[PDB]
DNA sequence: TTTTTTTTTTTTTTTTT
């Protein structure tokens, strides 16, 4: 009377893929209420979510759900084709770049950071980012002592507040080359953080590390060669996001179908 | 077994719009008489409410009981109009600024701060709008210790008690602003908030940030662009109030029928 | 199993009108004593009291099961009256005062505040007024900076001894004139005061409000329009009362037999 | 199923002496055994001895259990008799004070306080007392946060040790006088303590109040008109007293036999 | 079958000579697997002892382990009268003081402290004369957060290192005089004691007061009154001791045989 | 079916090596999704899981692992020979330092401490031989009251960041050299660690002894006796991993293979 | 139902002489498996360890494991006759002490203490006479709050490191010199050694009693004439030592069989 | 046919400190 309970319910959280509560709330409440009936103890639902979650981390990685297995189409139907016309970047250049590092092949190269407005389409750039990926780490500075929490096993690393701290400098600095290190999380709990990109949304310079009241700038030069940096200036208009699902994978898609060289240095020459 | 009941009582407490235990006693107590009865286990008919909070709060907006089906086809029947002429304000703008708050048309502006004393009939007018909307939340800020208690997934924030705090200013504006923010709630909790339309109330003016014990003015920039300011100088009759639900619904109806064009503004004009 | 138990539990309560478990142990005992014996939780008990509570409170009120059908057949049938009389008091005045306290529309008027001596007959009146009603908010200084504790959800409000402290001010001003505030209560926590009408006894200064350590005479203005002082000078004889429900009973339906105009102010003149 | 085993119970605890834990463990031994087979869970008996405990303390009175229906035959034949011829009391004037203390027919006048030595024969007097009654209050000043611990919905009340400080003496007043009045117990909490016939049997003066850090005596005519004071003088012998219960039932059955007329003062007419 | 089984338990560990667990498995070893291959829960076994406990605790006291059950009269019987011999004490007013004090006769003084070194018989006699009742208390002043721990009703208190604090002074003089009192036990856990004979058995002098962190003598008087004192000037042969049953039971034999008068007074009056 | 499904998940953890959850999820998954079938437990599994760690943590060693299976085949052309050729190491001597280090047969000269730069490769091949192994202990030094970590019976105690603390040097001094100390964690339970192969790999000074809040090198003898000092400066290229199994089993195997007379001694000589 | 499984787990517990979990599992693990699979309670295993843990403690001492059970008849040839030709000491003599000291037949003198450097062949000797015997307590001053914690109804009192501190003297006298007292250890809890042997492994200032804050030797008589005290010098080897228990046996064996004189006194002559 | 409760494992604290 719980066996085949239990892989009913395994079945559909592999086949409708759930990460969070509110998702399942929306989806399908019927089965949450049918298991709540038969059983409250919750202990079951959980390890099977977290199964779940763990298989698609260490098997779907981030490229598995970029690639849209719908064909491209065009690009110009996409919300960021004309946010970056109106800012000025080069598209083919952009979507290389970003391949190379979601690839993790580049080698010391793994985080992008960006300096400008907000205004100038890039908070709804980077929650739509966010939303994209499943399994998505949104590391805040609301505890100052223990900065990197959520983390460990996700796809991309969201920095929206603040700057890299410098209680942490060796974590960050294994990241950005997608290494690995121990990283305390709350109380009592070391753990390895495995290669995961890392996108940054604060409005502030990835550079600048917060160490106790002020800022450090003592190894700017390896935060240069592990991180690129896009300047922000002309800003948007009004209503430039609303970034859907389908057009991130068409232009995922585009930018894995055509693929230009790209270099191995801070100073990048983007002139694609 | 078990299944089809909790499906029937989440079905029900959906169509219901059961808030808390109060609600579901005047609404339909037999289901929760039986309930108590075959078991004291709460925990499953708090999930099911829980669970239907959420689907409503993330589905329902405002013409799901906001907009009447049918309109009044007149202004002499409502007591709201007679208030509106009273205080002096224009209508069509009213309207459409209500809507625009309300249905969410713009982006960055969407707060209004209605100030009068309590014989000029604004606080029996914002009265009547909490207790139309069932899913609101009075997030009072009187304490000092966590003021975003009752603006997660609900329909109507009202700030009738308290001005601002100083503390947490980012999830404020993110509020007002229409959109998403982290706030220090309790030590294991701290989700984001779905943008509510916030409606103010208290006398004390809400631009006026409370920073522990003193009175802030240079963040009153973005709490003045981000909403519209209105003042009630005349007052009212003999107890003229008590909106019911088919008000409101004929006065959106009316708005909905017969509105011109929003202006971006925080000072409102001597017009109307 | 026991839902029928749990739905005649929750009858009866309705029908006594039992607010705390000593009066169903002193009215029924057969059906609290099978409820003991089978149910070994008293979980379904104070759901059923909860309920009855709310049903009374919320939907209900006061005068609706105190204003007894059954005229006094007289004059004065006890010795409520002749209290009054040798304590100096307008009799038409006090009996449309109390008729409008009891009904609560006479604008903001609804409380009471007495002065004079510590035993002027009135303490058994107010302990035989909160016996008779179900719904009795007794305000202790107990307290610090909560003083005010049992208001929320009550019939009426009694204020024992000492003066009014500064934490919770603005949920008397509100409660004066009908209107409400949410204030914190305990440790984490903030709800929003029914209004409810309340009637002091401490002969103290309750005029005065002690804010920290100091005795603030400001809010005394409001308190006086919102209140009306009764001065008492004459007291009693030998523990003078022995209020009865059949006595409240019969005051009431004799007044409401007999009403007459209003005159709403603070200083009660005991002469005419 | 259990109702008829829990109306057994209730009857045993109600009309078989039991009233204690210890009381019950000497009573029926068997018992005891017979309710741990049948059930391991002693929540049923829990609230079967607070119910009778709370219906003789409450309701039931004193005297009603401990007033023997035959006379005493001859004053000479208890320890009582050579006490009081060794102290000092009128044998029909004592027994007309003790029955008007016991009745609470002064209205205000139910005090008795004692200032003698405890070698005179208070202590076994006290001790006796204790003994003859199942139920019996014991307030110990040892923390002033937690004056009154013993004596909520009591009969009799005993003063050990320590005197009665100035936060609460409005209790004290009202408990003496004959009235009741909320106290601050322990868990920050509230309770009622009604009329409950108090006795002192320290040595220590007890009109000290206590007020902050200083020694107050202003409580001095509510204290004589609501108590009776007797001083001692003359002691006893080595080895006397151990007052058991027919004694006390047949004093108490001559004092009944013999009323004549009690003044009304603190200090009563030492003679006789 | 629980009731007879519960019953057949009790008898058992009455009949058994058990305390609890620890005597419990040293007498019977096949009770535990009975009770095994019957239940699991040993909760049956814990509530029997404790009842078998409670109930020797209340019925039989000391006398019950201290007279033999075959008469011997002979003082070169046992090793305790050669020690007493050898010390320098009169073996037949020794046997009248033991006899009284058993028993209880005086009342008032019911404690002799004894100051002396282990050599000459102090820590050993004392482990036997406590170990010789099978419930017995150990007041040990170990810790000063714990006044009394071990004392809850028992045969005989073994004071072994410490003195009384200064605090709980009152309790240790009811105790020792033939009284209860209230002791605090752990965090959550204060029970009375009984008038229980106490025996010290510390190296220096016991009549001291630890008050804080300091000594003082204010309840020296109290405790030279009530108490007699016992000095241990000479020293025994090695390999010596062994006070077994047998030997207590006609040491008790020869003491009720030869009885005599008992002096009160401070030092030690070994007249008779 | 209960003891033969125990029965096969300790089998199966047994063969696979299992240590963790995840671990067991990816290697074999279908077990997993087998038992979410049949029935709901992960209680069963988990301890099942838990017993076969501790297990092979108690049995088994790091020798058991070590060796291979086949020839080494690669004498200098791996990555690990090449970096090692290049680095001016013995290979012959750093085979057999690491063998008598492993295999316990130096028992005195168990510890290693490996200083110099991150680039130089060490740390690499300390996380590759970290995760290569099943169980393996992670002593970090993040906090200041838990020393040590996962290192109670494993295979490698692999020391990532941090220095040796002074809270319990002889707990580390045991754990490296391998002697012996009753080691207590937290306030509810405590254990020892079994003599597994410790790998230093922090950069920083590890002789830096941590005495409550300074710098201490008072604790340097131990390890300068019962320790090799290898000082790894010469840094390698880009990112030069690519360590799998079987490159280990034959290095192992060729170590074994080539072994002499290991020369004991701090600093590192010339002998290469 | 469980007897069967309860006498089982007895049988084997006294057959291989389990002691704890480790060594059940190491003995026969398939019971253990079994048991764990067909219950999850572990009442019964943890009963069954503790009267294990009784039978072998209570009814043991130490010459219950001197001579060994298999007859071997060794004297010189294991490192027994190494450690002693190294140490400087009779090899009969020091045999004879230990059978003496194991024995217990010299009253005040029932201690054996060894000086020397380190690694002096005394800690090896500890680790096996400690390794040897399954029951012992392993008193680690680690905690000098609750020294003696873990010792109680043991057979050898391991002591490798730490000093005498002052606040348990009563109880190192009477485990060293062969009696019984009470010590309080933690909150709430009395813990009573007997005359256990003891046998300590490290090197420090044994005979500096700590005192309150500082060192005191003020217990030199009672810390000196009491032991067996030997000095030593000569240090060994490396990898020469753990002894196992076939040589402890033969050494006691050899001692039992081989018997001289023993001369009484603390400062042994250099040399049996 | 016939039930329908075996303990359904009815669900559990506050603590573990």
């Amino acid at each position: 009377k719980t066996s085949a309970r239990y892989m009913e319910l395994v079945g559909w959280l592999v086949d409708k893929g759930i990460t969070s509560e509110k998702q399942w709330i929306q989806e399908d409440q019927a089965s949450y209420i049918s298991f709540n009936a038969a059983s409250n103890s919750r202990s079951q639902i959980k390890a099977a979510l977290d199964n779940a979650g763990k298989i698609m981390s260490l098997t779907k990685t981030a490229p598995d759900y970029l690639v849209g297995q719908q064909p491209v189409e065009d690009i110009s139907s996409n919300r960021i084709y004309k946010i970056l016309e109106l800012n000025g970047y080069d598209p083919q250049y952009a979507a290389s770049v970003f391949l190379g590092w979601a690839t993790k092949k580049f080698g010391k190269r793994n985080t992008i950071w960006l300096f400008g407005p907000a205004t100038t389409g890039k908070t709804n750039i980077a929650e739509a980012i966010a939303h994209t990926v499943p399994f998505y780490g949104c590391v805040n500075w609301t505890n100052e002592n223990f900065p990197f929490n959520d983390c460990v096993d996700k796809m991309v690393i969201w920095w929206e507040e603040g700057k890299m701290t410098a209680k942490v400098v060796e974590s960050a600095k294994a990241i950005l080359g997608g290494s690995k290190v121990r990283v305390d999380q709350k109380c009592k709990s070391s753990a390895q953080i495995d290669p995961t990109p890392v996108i940054v949304t604060s409005n502030t310079n990835m550079c600048a590390v917060i160490d106790g009241n002020s800022t450090t700038f003592e190894h700017q030069q390896p935060l240069q060669d592990r991180m690129f940096k896009f300047e922000l200036t002309r800003r948007l208009d009004h209503d430039f996001g609303k970034v859907t699902k389908q057009e991130v994978k068409d232009f995922f898609r585009w930018a894995k179908d055509h693929v230009v060289e790209v270099e191995h240095e801070f100073y990048v020459k983007k002139g694609g």
